[PDB]
């Protein structure tokens, strides 16, 4: 939710009146990147001015500055307020607070307030080392801590204990829950690498999760990705997919993989969004056979608000939809890896709720799957999946998650899941 009115704003308001030091005035600000999008305090410097006054805090957002409304500016006009601000100059601040953080705004796992990782990797060292391990404790700490959070406590674990967090909740637990535990505490590149690396393991590769990884993960995500991957495996994730692929599929998830898709344009292209629907009729249900070069480069390389709008306007050319051209014009690994992604440039939240269906509809569980997503998604977008699930499902996904799985397993997955609907 953003706002750039303040009489729509239904926070706090708070008035503060700072003087710039020598050290600046003693906080970091973050957001106001994406057009819509607020601008909230990250870090507050302990020994600046902005924590001395202690009228602060992480989470506000910042109405206006020295008279002036900054709702809805870029992050780069209003740094260069407070930077034109001499040293023992006054700036005065109207903050409001009740809005989470931007960044994990659809997120349902939350930065917890009074962290400590000192007190909560104690209380982990003392569960793995209690008779017969305590795990709701380890599950309690672990799932209500932000990624970032989980990893100052692992970096205090290894400054307590001299060993590795991971390595201990390695020996201290196992089957589903190990794996959801140990998934939560590597970064989202790390665990996407990892994902990404265990889906090509041995001869035969695991389709499935490449393309889900592949097709889902933003430009900013496979950027880091690509880094770590060749950090932790000695090799580039490129090179490995070039391995482990062959034919127009291997085309399609090496074009994804480089997160080189075009940035969200300023303006809308009409001409454009007219032509590629027009390539992408001529290419495929128009003719026999099919141009799918042609579609891999559209696909790939429009921005995902230009694609769909083509694939609206691909509607007035083509009696089927791009989800229905795939099914007639392709098959075998292309036409799923096709179809994963047209679902995640319409609706991803959407995409992420049928395959957590699909994972828990029939007999069994395909555990994998549900964790995977339930990890890599907490921070992201788990609110808007949670929604498009009830919506399109009619019972929550807590429901089917408490249907599918027992034990600790399924409360660290009820968790991450963050309460019913
Ligand atoms: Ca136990
Ligand atoms: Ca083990
Ligand atoms: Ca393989
Ligand atoms: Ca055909
Ligand atoms: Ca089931």
């Amino acid at each position: 939710f953003f706002t750039r009115n303040p009489s729509e704003l239904k926070g706090k308001f708070i008035h503060t009146k700072l003087r710039k030091s020598s050290r600046g005035f003693g906080f970091t600000v973050v957001g106001g990147d994406e057009p819509d999008e607020f601008l909230q305090i990250k870090s507050l410097v302990l020994d600046g001015p902005a924590a001395l006054d202690g009228k602060m805090e992480t989470g506000d957002v910042i109405v206006s500055v020295n008279d002036t409304c900054v709702l809805g500016h870029t992050h780069a006009q209003v740094v260069k307020i407070f930077q034109s601000i001499p040293i023992g100059a006054s700036v005065d601040l109207e903050l409001c607070r009740g809005y989470p953080l931007g960044s994990s705004a659809y997120g349902s796992v939350k930065a917890y307030t009074n962290f400590d990782a000192e007190r909560d990797a104690l209380n982990i060292e003392t569960a793995i080392k209690t008779k017969g391990v305590d795990e709701v404790t380890i599950v309690n700490i672990l799932t209500n801590r932000s990624n970032e959070q989980r990893q100052d406590i692992a970096f205090a674990y290894q400054r307590r204990t001299k060993k590795e967090l991971a390595s201990a909740l390695k020996s201290a637990l196992s089957g589903h829950l190990e794996t959801v535990i140990l998934g939560l505490l590597k970064t989202p590149a790390q665990y996407d690498a990892s994902e990404l690396k265990a889906s090509m393991k041995g001869l035969g590769t695991d389709e499935d999760s490449l393309i889900e990884i592949i097709c889902s993960r933003t430009n900013q995500e496979l950027q880091e990705i690509n880094r770590v991957y060749k950090e932790m495996y000695k090799t580039d994730l490129e090179k490995d997919i070039i391995s482990d692929t062959s034919g127009d599929f291997r085309k399609l998830m090496v074009a994804l993989a480089k997160g080189r898709r075009a940035e969200d344009g300023s303006v809308i292209d009409y001409e454009l969004i007219d032509q590629d629907a027009r390539d992408l009729y001529d290419a495929g249900v128009k003719r026999k056979g099919t141009d799918v070069p042609k579609w891999i480069s559209i696909m790939t390389e429009r921005s995902v608000p230009h694609l769909q709008k083509v694939f609206d306007r691909y509607k007035s050319y083509s009696p089927y939809d791009m989800l229905e051209s795939i099914r007639k014009e392709v098959k075998g690994d292309l036409e799923n890896a096709f179809l994963n992604l047209v679902q995640c440039i319409q609706n991803k939240p959407l995409y992420f709720a049928d395959r957590l269906y699909d994972s828990m509809k029939g007999k069994g569980t395909r555990d994998k799957v549900l964790i995977r997503i339930m990890v890599s998604r907490s921070e992201v977008d788990m609110l808007k999946i949670r929604s498009e699930f009830k919506r399109k499902y009619g019972k929550s996904l807590y429901y089917y998650i408490q249907q599918d799985t027992k034990g600790d397993y399924q409360k660290a997955l009820l968790y991450l899941c963050g309460g019913d609907d």
